[PDB]
């Protein structure tokens, strides 16, 4: 399959009301009915990345960095992360599995599957840049 295309269906995917700022704290109610009611849908053209990685690593269990490795946002939005994950992911992308082992294979994964990803209108935070 193509994990870039598999994790975007959630990166993408915001319709818990939440997205970047959108989460409101719950009140009581009975009496209480003072306050309006326009609610004026919230666009977003743009998908801000960064308020949905860095909740869904927590989310996930273990505290990640999805800034640089690419495994770790892998894992957050829950894949496998085993051998025929890293295997389709990578394929699809091209593949690079000579002497760069695991240590190039971080950072060349991690370009590749951001320009698939971010570029579906995905907004990232300043410092992540390939």
């Amino acid at each position: 399959m193509s994990i870039f295309g598999k994790i975007m269906s959630a990166i993408f995917g915001d319709s818990a009301a939440a997205s970047p700022g959108g989460a409101q704290a719950p009140a009581t109610t009975g009496a209480a009915g003072t306050a309006p009611t326009a609610p004026q849908p919230t666009a977003a053209p743009s998908i801000d990345v960064a308020p949905i990685l860095d909740k869904a690593v927590k989310a996930k269990g273990e505290k990640l960095e999805w800034r640089t490795s690419i495994v770790d946002l892998m894992k957050a939005l829950d894949i496998d992360s085993s051998l025929s994950a890293r295997k389709e992911l990578a394929k699809e992308l091209g593949y690079s599995g000579d002497m760069n082992d695991s240590a190039s294979m971080n950072i060349w994964l991690h370009k590749q599957v951001m320009s698939k990803l971010v570029a579906n209108g995905g907004k990232l935070p300043p410092e992540i840049k390939h």
